[PDB]
């Protein structure tokens, strides 16, 4: 049928990916200099990846086991196979822009054009994305062939109640470990390389560029090669970790919601519950979002490979910008089709809610997907040097140290509303037209090109190691220019990849907190009116508590980032003053102990606030949580690129009068230190603590709805 | 109800017997003279704003609703704006006799003493301007116009129905909340102006001295000392009171609508008039109780023998208050609650003593607050001592481990304060949540004069480095002012766990004010009912923290600009003058955020409802007490780092070093967050709910989408 053409999708992908990869290995590359630093630095970060990558195994092994003893076993294969897919995208997205950063400084100066570079980091970030985006589609199709319906788990679709109390879905409990597995191992990730990137990058701009009168990444300081390793580490890695756990998480999402719709409407008539929703119609919806991801994956495909060849742009930032516009035009389209496919058969959809059946959550979609172009406006707005915030940051540059500091806080904050404005009506227009459902939907719609996001974010990266390679060989200044600009434009896509992740997260805490209350139904609460079960109160003083509890976690847990990102980052500065090595074993230290309590935070929070206070109160939980981390992530993301972006403005003689030499330039120095820790570290880990801990939620409130102390 | 004029005399009696204290010498009466001109020329320009907003806003109220909310808006506006301007009038007159007491008489005590009259007059108005306010409003209207008496939703000449005792009882918080809205918004911003104006004229190469008589920064900064401290904090820490003892009685004034039972034909309501009227006279009582014991604490502590320990008598005084507050609201809980029948159907687990249990609970969560604001903030804790060493090791690395401290700082306090509202609820549910908040705030009085102490040492301190006050002398006046500072921290850190709970008691107050006369069939869970699963409450949700964010930012940049401005106006002496050019600049940049804090729920809910409202509610509460905390921990451990520095405990390194350029550095940073970003969050979270809960009547059912 055409349902294994649509499986070989994530399949094609990976070979396109490899022949970039291949591409890359063909490119000459090869400088004396920079092989060996690439060496170096490759040999450093596969053995911080692999020591990681131990560690965490062990523990996510006992985690599986965990699942498969409280819960089916096929919950725990889930949540292995989804850790498998996470893992390996990560490492092939970071050998590949190792290999990668050579390329586009050569690739620049053999052709003397900024094109050719910016298409060969663009095709490494691509291959960053594409792997993201098979590796997860392919885990969770298996998954379906394998428990869905080899099994046969869709087709009894009856909840079971095992050990400890937990009665669940086998199927959607099943899809619940693999998405939980996706958060834990993204989480880890993240956290660790952050740590790690943001105390050497931290410590190489406060010493070596300021204190030391040196250039950003000079090759004297080790605290600049310790940053490049982490920028490769953290920054290439950690990313696709969390672009690919919100991109899973709201396709997990949509899927719960759908599953556990089947058996929650039914209607009392003689006495007797009758489905309200056919399962035909149930298990059509099931499957809707994964064909949707797949089109939107293949629409990804067709607008990256018609963009490296359609023409060589001087802008290496409104490339991105056709990219993406491309990518989700023609999904919109595919997507209609789809749409249209699935309307013909869907006659359930007053009891649904749906207006206009398929094509509801398809606008829902739509509207998604324009939310996060805006948004991917703003953020540029903000972030970029070109547009107004960003000149006042440089004239409050002009102003003061103090004023600087104060100013870009304020710029990140006063950036937050725009894009928070537009998601609002966004939401308003996916429940509008189709319900939770199609806010799930439009959830999956904001990242249904999640390929081309990816590949557009991780093209920064490369364009930093790059630029960190030009400063080591003092490249010319106008060359080094063009570096930074390809590294300024990267953070500015990183600023947009962390909106649209937050949104996306925040779509599917919406329909988490569906699934959550759908968790939290018994048989004669089925009987029950839907909308009496789908209930949860502000009023009450667990719920209202819970929220002030979930924010107060959400502030704590970015003040232990901070902590140990300056842990790491205060060694390191010492050390400068008083050997590379040096300090990356400093960094490294710091990140793998300081890793391990996030993830166990974020996933025992859950369980320890219900068995003391019960399941709503674990609701309020979930919502300050997803509260306070969008806000702060949205913060975090625009200040911090704008911070860095100012400091490439100043650095690139904008400002007159005052260069590199100036003090303004260290206090854009101090300012860009501040936000490092902030927009790299701090906001995406907001986000996955959002998504990991309402998962855990729908998972465990089984248990402590009616098992609670107080 | 005699009591509130009792604090008012005191208050006036404390006034008449510092003023006879004497002026001393002839240049510490012109330095006075100056803070004070200043200090009542901005007053002069922030008071005829206030009187035109203030005017409009109470036509509005009596337009939209009835006479009796908009006269009510007025009456607390008047309260709360007589208050101020008395407290900062003293302090004021007080700072240079508390310096010529310290050298007079060669002791700390004497100085001690009148610094505590000072602050103390200021404590007194607050309390008594209030109570006196709530026992008016009472009087006429809950008897006179026999609102109380009927007891029943009434319908306006605009079609609106509410209760009108409770929208009358909202219209006077709202007036304290504009008063206070002002004074902490404006007095912040022109406070941490001219504080980085003068220590920026030091820093920069045109030099002028901090805490020197030439600098007019320097005067500017001294009046923002006292106008921000005196003012601005005891403003927030009666709007806190003031939205504590309203929630309690909006409660129980909806309780009566809401707990009706049908039985048969007829429709017969579970709580009686006399249950709901005792709940609604119980906050007011407890209030009179709690402000009786801190008059009775103060008194002691005036007239106690004279101590060398400052703090030990502060913390006497706080402690003589509270625990005679706990016993004497004991008996007024038990001997009043005994009678009522139906407050198991309202949440009272233990009967009649509930909510006194609550209300004590509230009292120890408060005071436990205050010890973690000064253990993040204070150098004698490991936190501000690990600041300062890691001085040291540079300026960026500072700044990092503030943001990292201010947010590690959130947690304790917020933890003692979940434990608090889980017990008070536990005990009395929401309206015993209500009673914790306002025990909490049962010696408001105090708390208000150690507070205002504060920034009178902070001028001494100016003073004396201006006056070059002799060394035994001035370091007499150096142990007092880091002691105000101790005290500042530790009064800021309460006062914003005031406001956390004053507006979760206005969310559930909203709440309640969602009843409808349909709705009172239906059971009381289902009115009382904000679900999350609707798709608009998480919508509004993230717009509330995210307003609340932005809030925040669009401050920071008023403080530099107004300073520019005010820099600019230095190189055009006239301390007055300065000091009215950064008036009229701070006063013309509140607009934007008065307007967003206001206007947001009104058209949020004119457009989607009031659940995608009380989802902007819960987020903004949420956003601002931890940016609260943060900014005011954050700002408190870099300022006692940089004197942690200047006090040398960092063997090797003084003043002028770099690790103290890197501190002098952080506390910049730090003073337009700890004293403007922090206090305005404050006034936002409160004054958004409070505008919600008058306002639902009309957006409840007229909404757009
Ligand atoms: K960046
Ligand atoms: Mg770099
Ligand atoms: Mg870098
Ligand atoms: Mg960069
Ligand atoms: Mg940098
Ligand atoms: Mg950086
Ligand atoms: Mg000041
Ligand atoms: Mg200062
Ligand atoms: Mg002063
Ligand atoms: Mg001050
Ligand atoms: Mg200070």
């Amino acid at each position: 049928y055409v349902a294994a053409l649509f499986f070989l999708i994530p399949l094609v992908a990976l070979g396109f990916a490899a022949a970039n990869f291949a591409a890359v290995v063909r490119k000459p590359e090869g400088t004396e200099r920079m092989k060996e630093i690439s060496s170096y630095i490759r040999s450093g970060a596969d053995s911080f990846l692999a020591h990681e990558t131990k560690a965490i195994f062990k523990v996510a092994i006992v985690i599986a086991i965990l699942l498969m003893i409280f819960t089916t076993w096929q919950t725990g294969v889930a949540f292995l196979l989804g850790a498998v897919m996470s893992a390996s995208a990560g490492i092939v997205g970071m050998k590949m822009a190792t290999r990668a950063n050579v390329r586009v400084a050569e690739a620049a100066r053999t052709t003397k054009k900024i094109g050719p570079a910016l298409k060969v980091a663009y095709q490494g970030g691509s291959v960053m994305g594409l792997s993201v985006g098979g590796f997860a589609l392919l885990g969770l199709v298996l998954v379906y062939l394998i428990f869905g319906k080899w099994m046969g788990q869709v087709d009894n679709l009856n909840i079971y109640t095992n050990w400890l109390g937990i009665n669940f879905v086998p199927f959607a409990m099943t899809v619940s470990g693999y998405a939980l597995g996706c958060s834990i191992i993204a989480m880890f990730d993240r956290v660790g390389g952050g740590v790690y990137t943001k105390a050497a990058d931290m410590a190489a701009d406060l010493v070596g560029k300021t204190e030391l009168n040196l250039p950003e990444d000079d090759p004297r300081n080790p605290a600049t090669i310790a940053d490049n390793v982490g920028d490769n580490v953290g920054d290439v890695a950690g990313l696709g970790a969390d672009l690919l756990e919100s991109f899973v998480g709201a396709i997990v999402s949509s899927i719960i919601l759908a599953s556990y719709m089947f058996p929650i409407y039914v209607q009392k008539i003689g006495e007797n519950l009758v489905h309200q929703v056919p399962k035909e119609t149930i298990q059509a919806l099931i499957s809707y979002p994964i064909f949707f991801a797949l089109v939107g994956l293949g629409c990804s495909m067709l607008g990256i490979l018609y963009v490296i060849v359609k023409k060589p742009s001087d802008n290496p930032q409104r490339e991105l910008n056709i990219s993406l516009w491309t990518s989700a035009l023609l999904t919109v389209v595919l997507t209609a089709f789809l749409t249209y496919f699935y309307l013909k058969d869907l006659q359930g959809l007053d009891v649904l809610g749906f207006r206009f059946g398929a094509i509801s959550p398809w606008f829902s979609a739509i509207i998604g997907i324009f939310s996060g172009i805006l948004i991917g406006f703003w953020a540029e707005y903000y972030t970029s040097y070109r547009y107004k915030p960003t000149q006042f940051l440089g004239k409050s540059s002009i102003e003061g140290t103090g004023m600087v500091i104060s100013n870009g806080l304020s710029l990140g904050m006063k950036s937050v509303f725009p894009p928070t404005l537009t998601l609002v009506l966004g939401i308003l227009f996916a429940d509008y037209f189709a319900g939770l459902y199609g806010v799930a939907i439009a959830a999956l719609g904001m990242l249904s090109f999640v390929a081309t996001s990816v590949s557009v974010d991780s093209y920064g990266p490369i364009a930093d190691n790059a630029g960190g390679i030009s400063e080591m060989c003092e490249l010319d200044p106008e060359v080094r220019k063009i570096t930074d600009h390809l590294d300024a434009v990267g953070n500015t896509t990183a600023a947009i990849g962390k909106g649209f992740a937050i949104g996306s997260a925040i779509f599917a805490a919406l329909s988490l907190f569906a699934s959550y209350m759908f968790s939290q139904i018994s048989p004669s609460d089925i009987g029950k009116p839907p909308s009496l079960v789908l209930l949860l109160n502000m009023l009450d003083a667990r719920v209202i508590a819970g929220a002030l509890l979930g924010a107060a976690i959400t502030y704590y847990f970015s003040g232990y980032l901070i902590s140990a990102v300056t842990k790491a980052a205060m060694k390191m500065v010492d050390e400068i003053r008083r050997d590379y090595n040096r300090c990356i074993e400093i960094t490294s230290d710091n990140a793998l102990k300081q890793m391990g309590y996030p993830a166990f935070i974020a996933i025992l929070t859950p369980l320890v606030t219900g068995f003391l206070l019960g399941a709503e109160f674990v609701g309020g939980v979930l919502i300050g949580t997803v509260l306070s981390g969008a806000m702060l992530a949205i913060l975090t993301a625009n200040s911090g690129g704008a911070w860095d972006n100012a400091k490439k403005y100043l650095e690139a003689g904008n400002l007159e009068g005052y260069g590199k030499g100036s003090e303004p330039h260290k206090a854009l120095v101090i300012g860009d230190t501040v936000g490092d820790p902030l927009k790299d570290t701090v906001g995406p880990s907001l986000d996955i603590l959002i998504k990991i801990m309402s998962v855990v939620s729908v998972i465990a409130v089984s248990i402590f709805k009616h098992v609670h102390l107080f």
